[PDB]
DNA sequence: ATTATGACGCT
Protein backbone atom coordinates (compact mmCIF):
# COMPACT_ATOMS: atom_id res chain seq x y z
CA UNK A 1 0.00 0.00 0.00
CA UNK A 2 1.62 3.18 1.26
CA UNK A 3 4.91 1.86 0.57
CA UNK A 4 4.51 0.59 -3.16
CA UNK A 5 6.81 3.33 -5.31
CA UNK A 6 4.59 3.92 -8.42
CA UNK A 7 6.79 5.71 -10.62
CA UNK A 8 5.61 8.80 -10.86
CA UNK A 9 8.23 10.99 -9.82
CA UNK A 10 9.83 12.36 -12.98
CA UNK A 11 7.64 13.77 -16.25
CA UNK A 12 9.18 12.58 -19.32
CA UNK A 13 8.30 13.50 -22.93
CA UNK A 14 9.69 11.96 -26.36
CA UNK A 15 9.20 14.43 -28.93
CA UNK A 16 9.48 12.68 -32.63
CA UNK A 17 9.80 14.77 -35.62
CA UNK A 18 6.56 13.52 -38.43
CA UNK A 19 8.47 11.85 -41.58
CA UNK A 20 11.03 13.84 -40.86
CA UNK A 21 13.74 13.39 -44.26
CA UNK A 22 10.53 14.14 -45.97
CA UNK A 23 9.59 17.38 -43.95
CA UNK A 24 13.46 19.11 -44.59
CA UNK A 25 12.75 18.27 -48.15
CA UNK A 26 9.17 19.56 -48.62
CA UNK A 27 10.75 22.75 -46.70
CA UNK A 28 13.43 23.19 -49.18
CA UNK A 29 10.86 22.24 -52.19
CA UNK A 30 7.56 23.85 -51.33
CA UNK A 31 6.02 21.66 -54.96
CA UNK A 32 6.48 18.76 -52.50
CA UNK A 33 4.11 20.09 -49.58
CA UNK A 34 0.96 18.53 -48.49
CA UNK A 35 1.55 15.92 -51.34
CA UNK A 36 2.44 11.60 -51.47
CA UNK A 37 5.98 11.60 -50.99
CA UNK A 38 8.77 9.58 -50.26
CA UNK A 39 12.76 10.01 -49.67
CA UNK A 40 14.67 7.61 -51.37
CA UNK A 41 18.05 6.44 -51.32
CA UNK A 42 20.07 5.71 -54.96
CA UNK A 43 17.83 4.81 -58.01
CA UNK A 44 19.21 2.48 -60.39
CA UNK A 45 17.88 -1.17 -58.16
CA UNK A 46 14.09 -0.74 -58.90
CA UNK A 47 14.17 2.84 -58.35
CA UNK A 48 15.73 3.09 -55.36
CA UNK A 49 14.99 2.27 -50.98
CA UNK A 50 12.50 4.22 -49.21
CA UNK A 51 13.82 5.28 -46.28
CA UNK A 52 10.51 7.92 -45.10
CA UNK A 53 7.01 8.25 -46.41
CA UNK A 54 4.43 11.58 -45.98
CA UNK A 55 1.33 10.76 -43.92
CA UNK A 56 -0.59 11.10 -47.44
CA UNK A 57 1.95 8.87 -48.78
CA UNK A 58 1.32 6.10 -46.16
CA UNK A 59 -2.45 6.09 -46.54
CA UNK A 60 -2.02 4.02 -49.61
CA UNK A 61 0.37 1.41 -48.62
CA UNK A 62 3.73 3.07 -48.91
CA UNK A 63 6.55 2.22 -46.11
CA UNK A 64 9.53 2.50 -45.34
CA UNK A 65 12.32 -0.31 -46.78
CA UNK A 66 10.16 -0.36 -49.57
CA UNK A 67 11.27 -0.22 -53.56
CA UNK A 68 10.42 3.15 -55.22
CA UNK A 69 9.27 1.02 -57.98
CA UNK A 70 7.09 -1.12 -56.11
CA UNK A 71 5.56 2.12 -54.06
CA UNK A 72 4.53 3.52 -57.36
CA UNK A 73 2.65 1.09 -58.35
CA UNK A 74 0.73 1.58 -55.05
CA UNK A 75 0.82 5.15 -55.69
CA UNK A 76 1.17 6.74 -59.25
CA UNK A 77 1.30 10.11 -58.10
CA UNK A 78 3.91 9.36 -55.36
CA UNK A 79 6.82 11.71 -55.52
CA UNK A 80 10.08 11.27 -54.62
CA UNK A 81 13.26 13.10 -52.86
CA UNK A 82 16.38 11.54 -53.19
CA UNK A 83 19.51 11.47 -50.65
CA UNK A 84 22.59 13.76 -51.62
CA UNK A 85 25.04 11.39 -53.17
CA UNK A 86 28.95 12.06 -52.44
CA UNK A 87 31.78 9.97 -53.54
CA UNK A 88 29.66 7.44 -54.74
CA UNK A 89 27.69 6.85 -51.36
CA UNK A 90 24.41 8.52 -49.57
CA UNK A 91 25.76 11.49 -47.81
CA UNK A 92 22.63 12.12 -44.85
CA UNK A 93 24.34 15.83 -43.92
CA UNK A 94 21.21 18.11 -44.98
CA UNK A 95 19.51 15.86 -42.67
CA UNK A 96 21.61 15.90 -39.32
CA UNK A 97 21.93 19.52 -39.81
CA UNK A 98 18.20 19.77 -39.86
CA UNK A 99 18.00 17.48 -36.94
CA UNK A 100 20.52 19.77 -34.98
CA UNK A 101 17.94 23.02 -35.58
CA UNK A 102 15.63 20.71 -33.92
CA UNK A 103 17.42 19.95 -31.05
CA UNK A 104 18.55 23.20 -30.62
CA UNK A 105 15.45 24.45 -29.87
CA UNK A 106 14.05 21.68 -27.29
CA UNK A 107 17.71 22.39 -25.65
CA UNK A 108 16.04 26.06 -24.65
CA UNK A 109 13.06 24.19 -22.47
CA UNK A 110 14.75 21.55 -20.74
CA UNK A 111 17.61 18.82 -21.21
CA UNK A 112 16.92 16.34 -23.30
CA UNK A 113 18.60 12.88 -24.43
CA UNK A 114 19.14 12.89 -28.15
CA UNK A 115 17.94 9.37 -29.16
CA UNK A 116 18.11 9.36 -33.02
CA UNK A 117 18.43 11.75 -35.49
CA UNK A 118 14.78 12.54 -35.14
CA UNK A 119 13.65 12.05 -31.55
CA UNK A 120 14.44 13.42 -28.19
CA UNK A 121 13.67 12.57 -24.66
CA UNK A 122 12.88 15.64 -22.26
CA UNK A 123 13.23 15.41 -18.41
CA UNK A 124 10.55 18.20 -17.78
CA UNK A 125 10.51 17.44 -13.94
CA UNK A 126 12.02 21.19 -12.80
CA UNK A 127 10.13 22.83 -15.98
CA UNK A 128 7.12 21.70 -14.41
CA UNK A 129 7.92 22.28 -10.63
CA UNK A 130 8.82 26.08 -11.75
CA UNK A 131 5.42 26.18 -13.80
CA UNK A 132 3.35 25.51 -11.09
CA UNK A 133 4.73 27.68 -8.63
CA UNK A 134 3.87 30.48 -11.55
CA UNK A 135 0.68 29.45 -11.78
CA UNK A 136 0.45 29.55 -8.13
CA UNK A 137 -3.08 28.01 -8.27
CA UNK A 138 -4.27 28.74 -10.94
CA UNK A 139 -6.28 26.21 -13.64
CA UNK A 140 -5.04 24.96 -16.56
CA UNK A 141 -7.40 25.96 -19.62
CA UNK A 142 -8.23 23.71 -22.59
CA UNK A 143 -6.89 26.78 -24.74
CA UNK A 144 -3.57 25.61 -23.57
CA UNK A 145 -3.83 22.16 -25.03
CA UNK A 146 -4.31 22.70 -28.20
CA UNK A 147 -3.71 19.42 -29.78
CA UNK A 148 -3.47 17.08 -26.57
CA UNK A 149 -4.64 13.80 -26.21
CA UNK A 150 -5.66 12.22 -22.89
CA UNK A 151 -5.13 8.39 -23.43
CA UNK A 152 -8.27 6.54 -22.03
CA UNK A 153 -10.58 9.55 -22.34
CA UNK A 154 -13.19 10.25 -23.04
CA UNK A 155 -14.73 7.39 -21.10
CA UNK A 156 -18.38 6.52 -20.23
CA UNK A 157 -15.29 13.54 -35.60
CA UNK A 158 -11.97 12.87 -34.00
CA UNK A 159 -11.20 16.90 -32.78
CA UNK A 160 -14.29 16.04 -31.04
CA UNK A 161 -13.40 12.81 -29.39
CA UNK A 162 -10.01 14.64 -28.53
CA UNK A 163 -11.86 17.82 -27.05
CA UNK A 164 -14.41 15.70 -24.88
CA UNK A 165 -11.24 13.64 -23.35
CA UNK A 166 -9.89 16.52 -22.72
CA UNK A 167 -13.08 18.07 -21.06
CA UNK A 168 -12.86 14.95 -18.80
CA UNK A 169 -9.83 15.42 -17.87
CA UNK A 170 -9.46 18.90 -16.92
CA UNK A 171 -12.39 18.71 -14.75
CA UNK A 172 -11.21 15.63 -12.86
CA UNK A 173 -7.98 17.96 -11.98
CA UNK A 174 -6.86 18.98 -8.35
CA UNK A 175 -5.11 21.92 -9.36
CA UNK A 176 -4.57 22.94 -5.77
CA UNK A 177 -2.12 20.39 -4.97
CA UNK A 178 1.40 20.82 -5.99
CA UNK A 179 2.13 17.04 -6.12
CA UNK A 180 -0.61 15.43 -7.66
CA UNK A 181 1.40 13.24 -10.65
CA UNK A 182 -1.46 14.05 -12.94
CA UNK A 183 -1.41 17.94 -12.65
CA UNK A 184 2.42 17.47 -13.24
CA UNK A 185 1.64 15.62 -16.29
CA UNK A 186 -0.55 17.82 -17.23
CA UNK A 187 1.47 21.24 -17.13
CA UNK A 188 4.16 19.06 -18.71
CA UNK A 189 1.81 18.98 -21.38
CA UNK A 190 1.21 22.65 -21.47
CA UNK A 191 5.47 22.97 -21.95
CA UNK A 192 5.51 20.40 -24.53
CA UNK A 193 2.37 22.25 -26.81
CA UNK A 194 4.40 25.15 -26.42
CA UNK A 195 8.31 23.51 -27.42
CA UNK A 196 6.17 21.95 -30.36
CA UNK A 197 4.64 25.48 -31.47
CA UNK A 198 8.04 27.15 -31.39
CA UNK A 199 9.78 24.20 -33.22
CA UNK A 200 7.31 24.83 -35.71
CA UNK A 201 7.84 28.38 -35.90
CA UNK A 202 11.42 28.50 -35.73
CA UNK A 203 11.51 25.20 -38.36
CA UNK A 204 8.54 24.62 -40.03
CA UNK A 205 9.00 21.27 -39.13
CA UNK A 206 5.50 19.35 -37.08
CA UNK A 207 6.49 16.33 -34.87
CA UNK A 208 4.39 14.47 -32.23
CA UNK A 209 4.94 14.00 -28.53
CA UNK A 210 4.50 11.63 -25.82
CA UNK A 211 3.85 13.15 -22.60
CA UNK A 212 4.28 10.24 -19.10
CA UNK A 213 6.02 9.52 -16.42
CA UNK A 214 8.87 7.49 -17.83
CA UNK A 215 10.69 7.24 -21.39
CA UNK A 216 9.46 3.76 -22.57
CA UNK A 217 5.59 5.25 -21.55
CA UNK A 218 6.24 8.66 -23.29
CA UNK A 219 7.88 6.32 -26.39
CA UNK A 220 4.82 4.48 -26.04
CA UNK A 221 2.35 7.91 -26.07
CA UNK A 222 3.91 9.35 -28.64
CA UNK A 223 3.07 6.93 -31.03
CA UNK A 224 -0.59 6.76 -30.33
CA UNK A 225 -1.70 9.90 -32.14
CA UNK A 226 0.16 10.89 -34.89
CA UNK A 227 1.01 13.19 -36.76
CA UNK A 228 1.46 16.46 -35.38
CA UNK A 229 -0.53 15.78 -32.22
CA UNK A 230 0.58 14.68 -28.70
CA UNK A 231 -0.54 12.11 -25.90
CA UNK A 232 -0.72 12.08 -22.27
CA UNK A 233 -0.41 8.77 -20.79
CA UNK A 234 -0.96 9.13 -17.14
CA UNK A 235 -0.06 6.10 -14.43
CA UNK A 236 -3.66 5.36 -14.14
CA UNK A 237 -4.35 5.17 -17.70
CA UNK A 238 -1.65 1.73 -17.75
CA UNK A 239 -3.51 -1.13 -16.85
CA UNK A 240 -6.63 -0.54 -19.63
CA UNK A 241 -3.95 0.35 -22.18
CA UNK A 242 -1.54 -2.25 -21.64
CA UNK A 243 -4.31 -4.97 -21.02
CA UNK A 244 -4.32 -5.32 -24.98
CA UNK A 245 -1.08 -3.67 -26.20
CA UNK A 246 1.11 -6.52 -28.21
CA UNK A 247 4.40 -7.04 -25.65
CA UNK A 248 5.82 -5.93 -28.97
CA UNK A 249 5.08 -2.43 -29.13
CA UNK A 250 6.95 -2.11 -25.76
CA UNK A 251 10.24 -0.14 -26.84
CA UNK A 252 13.13 -3.20 -26.91
CA UNK A 253 10.57 -6.55 -26.81
CA UNK A 254 10.19 -6.11 -30.78
CA UNK A 255 12.52 -8.34 -31.46
CA UNK A 256 14.01 -11.72 -29.97
CA UNK A 257 13.16 -10.91 -26.21
CA UNK A 258 10.08 -10.25 -26.85
CA UNK A 259 9.52 -13.03 -28.95
CA UNK A 260 10.44 -15.25 -26.19
CA UNK A 261 8.25 -13.58 -23.23
CA UNK A 262 5.36 -14.38 -25.49
CA UNK A 263 6.75 -17.78 -26.70
CA UNK A 264 7.74 -19.11 -22.69
CA UNK A 265 4.98 -17.34 -20.63
CA UNK A 266 1.96 -18.60 -22.98
CA UNK A 267 0.92 -14.71 -23.33
CA UNK A 268 0.00 -11.63 -25.75
CA UNK A 269 -0.39 -8.34 -23.92
CA UNK A 270 2.04 -6.17 -21.35
CA UNK A 271 -0.79 -6.62 -18.70
CA UNK A 272 -0.52 -10.63 -18.49
CA UNK A 273 2.73 -9.69 -17.32
CA UNK A 274 1.44 -8.52 -13.76
CA UNK A 275 0.85 -11.91 -13.14
CA UNK A 276 4.42 -12.70 -12.49
CA UNK A 277 6.20 -12.56 -9.49
CA UNK A 278 9.55 -10.94 -9.71
CA UNK A 279 11.55 -13.94 -9.16
CA UNK A 280 10.07 -15.85 -12.42
CA UNK A 281 10.70 -13.21 -14.97
CA UNK A 282 14.21 -12.97 -13.72
CA UNK A 283 14.56 -17.08 -14.09
CA UNK A 284 12.91 -16.78 -17.30
CA UNK A 285 15.09 -13.77 -18.49
CA UNK A 286 17.85 -13.13 -16.19
CA UNK A 287 18.10 -10.68 -13.35
CA UNK A 288 17.92 -7.56 -15.40
CA UNK A 289 15.55 -7.98 -17.48
CA UNK A 290 13.42 -9.88 -15.13
CA UNK A 291 13.23 -6.70 -12.40
CA UNK A 292 12.95 -4.46 -15.67
CA UNK A 293 9.73 -6.04 -17.09
CA UNK A 294 8.06 -6.26 -13.55
CA UNK A 295 7.99 -2.91 -13.04
CA UNK A 296 7.24 -1.98 -16.90
CA UNK A 297 4.32 -4.17 -16.54
CA UNK A 298 3.20 -1.85 -14.00
CA UNK A 299 3.71 1.15 -15.89
CA UNK A 300 6.97 1.82 -13.70
CA UNK A 301 10.55 2.19 -15.49
CA UNK A 302 13.47 4.01 -13.93
CA UNK A 303 15.66 4.78 -17.25
CA UNK A 304 16.83 8.15 -16.97
CA UNK A 305 17.39 10.87 -19.42
CA UNK A 306 20.45 11.32 -19.90
CA UNK A 307 21.88 15.18 -20.60
CA UNK A 308 23.18 14.32 -24.19
CA UNK A 309 22.19 16.41 -27.55
CA UNK A 310 25.20 14.92 -29.51
CA UNK A 311 25.91 11.33 -30.90
CA UNK A 312 28.86 10.19 -29.01
CA UNK A 313 30.28 8.20 -32.34
CA UNK A 314 30.32 9.11 -35.88
CA UNK A 315 29.56 6.71 -38.62
CA UNK A 316 30.27 5.88 -42.12
CA UNK A 317 28.99 3.08 -43.93
CA UNK A 318 28.44 1.48 -47.47
CA UNK A 319 26.88 -2.15 -48.15
CA UNK A 320 27.72 -3.72 -51.25
CA UNK A 321 25.41 -6.14 -51.85
CA UNK A 322 24.50 -8.99 -54.48
CA UNK A 323 27.11 -8.37 -57.83
CA UNK A 324 28.36 -5.32 -56.75
CA UNK A 325 30.25 -7.08 -53.94
CA UNK A 326 34.24 -5.91 -53.62
CA UNK A 327 36.22 -8.71 -54.96
CA UNK A 328 39.57 -6.95 -55.52
CA UNK A 329 42.27 -5.46 -53.68
CA UNK A 330 41.86 -2.03 -55.25
CA UNK A 331 38.34 -1.70 -54.90
CA UNK A 332 38.16 -2.17 -50.99
CA UNK A 333 41.04 0.23 -50.68
CA UNK A 334 38.85 2.96 -52.91
CA UNK A 335 36.08 2.72 -51.39
CA UNK A 336 37.79 2.84 -47.59
CA UNK A 337 39.50 5.85 -48.88
CA UNK A 338 35.77 7.49 -49.88
CA UNK A 339 33.97 6.24 -46.45
CA UNK A 340 37.20 8.03 -44.70
CA UNK A 341 36.81 11.19 -46.91
CA UNK A 342 33.35 11.31 -45.75
CA UNK A 343 34.42 10.90 -42.00
CA UNK A 344 37.04 13.41 -41.84
CA UNK A 345 34.65 15.28 -43.33
CA UNK A 346 32.10 15.22 -40.74
CA UNK A 347 35.00 15.00 -37.59
CA UNK A 348 36.41 17.98 -38.85
CA UNK A 349 33.21 19.62 -38.75
CA UNK A 350 32.74 17.97 -35.52
CA UNK A 351 35.84 19.17 -33.70
CA UNK A 352 35.09 22.39 -34.78
CA UNK A 353 31.78 22.98 -33.96
CA UNK A 354 31.70 20.58 -30.72
CA UNK A 355 35.36 20.92 -28.88
CA UNK A 356 36.02 17.09 -29.20
CA UNK A 357 38.27 14.79 -30.88
CA UNK A 358 37.77 10.96 -31.32
CA UNK A 359 40.37 8.66 -30.31
CA UNK A 360 39.35 5.37 -32.07
CA UNK A 361 38.71 4.03 -35.24
CA UNK A 362 36.34 1.37 -35.52
CA UNK A 363 36.18 -0.74 -38.83
CA UNK A 364 33.70 -3.31 -39.32
CA UNK A 365 33.32 -5.46 -42.98
CA UNK A 366 30.60 -8.25 -43.46
CA UNK A 367 31.75 -10.75 -46.44
CA UNK A 368 29.67 -12.40 -48.96
CA UNK A 369 27.67 -15.44 -48.26
CA UNK A 370 28.39 -15.02 -44.30
CA UNK A 371 25.22 -15.24 -42.17
CA UNK A 372 26.48 -11.78 -39.72
CA UNK A 373 25.82 -8.31 -40.30
CA UNK A 374 29.32 -7.58 -39.04
CA UNK A 375 31.61 -10.36 -40.11
CA UNK A 376 34.27 -9.08 -38.38
CA UNK A 377 35.04 -5.84 -36.07
CA UNK A 378 38.81 -4.34 -35.47
CA UNK A 379 39.95 -1.46 -33.55
CA UNK A 380 43.18 0.86 -33.94
CA UNK A 381 44.16 4.51 -32.58
CA UNK A 382 42.69 7.21 -34.33
CA UNK A 383 45.20 10.14 -33.79
CA UNK A 384 44.94 12.76 -37.04
CA UNK A 385 41.64 13.35 -39.00
CA UNK A 386 43.22 12.57 -42.46
CA UNK A 387 41.54 10.03 -44.37
CA UNK A 388 44.14 9.09 -46.53
CA UNK A 389 45.66 7.54 -42.78
CA UNK A 390 42.30 6.45 -41.74
CA UNK A 391 42.02 3.98 -45.03
CA UNK A 392 45.40 2.79 -45.11
CA UNK A 393 44.86 2.12 -41.30
CA UNK A 394 41.66 0.21 -41.86
CA UNK A 395 42.80 -1.63 -44.10
CA UNK A 396 46.24 -2.70 -42.39
CA UNK A 397 43.58 -3.85 -39.74
CA UNK A 398 41.13 -5.92 -41.83
CA UNK A 399 43.71 -6.87 -44.81
CA UNK A 400 44.28 -10.45 -43.45
CA UNK A 401 40.45 -11.58 -44.11
CA UNK A 402 41.64 -11.59 -47.87
CA UNK A 403 42.11 -15.47 -48.78
CA UNK A 404 43.01 -14.99 -52.75
CA UNK A 405 47.03 -16.29 -53.63
CA UNK A 406 45.78 -8.43 -55.54
CA UNK A 407 42.38 -10.15 -55.76
CA UNK A 408 40.01 -9.92 -52.36
CA UNK A 409 37.58 -13.53 -51.51
CA UNK A 410 35.38 -13.54 -49.77
CA UNK A 411 34.01 -10.77 -51.40
CA UNK A 412 32.98 -7.75 -49.04
CA UNK A 413 29.49 -6.91 -49.04
CA UNK A 414 29.40 -3.81 -45.98
CA UNK A 415 32.61 -1.67 -45.21
CA UNK A 416 31.65 0.47 -42.02
CA UNK A 417 33.92 2.95 -40.17
CA UNK A 418 33.58 4.30 -37.14
CA UNK A 419 35.14 7.38 -35.34
CA UNK A 420 34.53 6.62 -31.02
CA UNK A 421 35.91 7.25 -27.55
CA UNK A 422 35.62 11.28 -28.04
CA UNK A 423 37.62 13.53 -25.64
CA UNK A 424 37.44 17.36 -25.34
CA UNK A 425 39.48 18.78 -27.42
C1' DA B 1 19.21 -6.24 -53.19
C1' DT B 2 15.51 -2.01 -47.35
C1' DT B 3 20.23 1.04 -46.32
C1' DA B 4 22.73 4.08 -43.06
C1' DT B 5 23.53 4.66 -39.18
C1' DG B 6 23.68 4.69 -33.69
C1' DA B 7 22.87 3.18 -28.52
C1' DC B 8 23.72 -0.24 -25.55
C1' DG B 9 24.37 -5.24 -23.30
C1' DC B 10 27.18 -9.51 -22.76
C1' DT B 11 31.27 -11.76 -21.92
N1 LIG C 1 19.06 6.04 -43.79
C1 LIG C 1 18.05 5.68 -43.01
N2 LIG C 1 17.29 6.62 -42.46
C2 LIG C 1 16.30 6.16 -41.73
C3 LIG C 1 16.02 4.86 -41.49
N3 LIG C 1 14.90 4.74 -40.69
C4 LIG C 1 14.53 6.00 -40.46
N4 LIG C 1 15.36 6.90 -41.07
C5 LIG C 1 15.33 8.36 -41.07
C6 LIG C 1 14.18 8.96 -41.86
C7 LIG C 1 13.12 9.23 -40.80
O1 LIG C 1 12.39 10.40 -41.17
C8 LIG C 1 13.95 9.50 -39.55
C9 LIG C 1 13.32 9.04 -38.26
O2 LIG C 1 12.64 7.78 -38.41
P1 LIG C 1 11.27 7.42 -37.68
O3 LIG C 1 11.24 5.95 -37.35
O4 LIG C 1 11.15 8.41 -36.50
O5 LIG C 1 10.18 7.83 -38.76
P2 LIG C 1 9.81 9.21 -39.46
O6 LIG C 1 10.41 10.34 -38.71
O7 LIG C 1 10.22 9.10 -40.93
O8 LIG C 1 8.22 9.19 -39.41
P3 LIG C 1 7.31 9.23 -38.11
O9 LIG C 1 8.29 9.54 -36.99
O10 LIG C 1 6.59 7.95 -37.95
O11 LIG C 1 6.40 10.42 -38.33
O12 LIG C 1 15.19 8.80 -39.73
C10 LIG C 1 16.86 3.91 -42.08
O13 LIG C 1 16.69 2.71 -41.91
N5 LIG C 1 17.88 4.31 -42.85
MN1 LIG D 1 9.84 10.40 -36.83
MN1 LIG E 1 11.96 8.74 -34.73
Amino acid sequence: GPHMATGQDRVVALVDMDCFFVQVEQRQNPHLRNKPCAVVQYKSWKGGGIIAVSYEARAFGVTRSMWADDAKKLCPDLLLAQVRESRGKANLTKYREASVEVMEIMSRFAVIERASIDEAYVDLTSAVQERLQKLQGQPISADLLPSTYIEGLPQGQKEGMRKQGLFQWLDSLQIDNLTSPDLQLTVGAVIVEEMRAAIERETGFQCSAGISHNKVLAKLACGLNKPNRQTLVSHGSVPQLFSQMPIRKIRSLGGKLGASVIEILGIEYMGELTQFTESQLQSHFGEKNGSWLYAMCRGIEHDPVKPRQLPKTIGCSKNFPGKTALATREQVQWWLLQLAQELEERLTKDRNDNDRVATQLVVSIRVQGDKRLSSLRRCCALTRYDAHKMSHDAFTVIKNCNTSGTEWSPPLTMLFLCATKFSAS
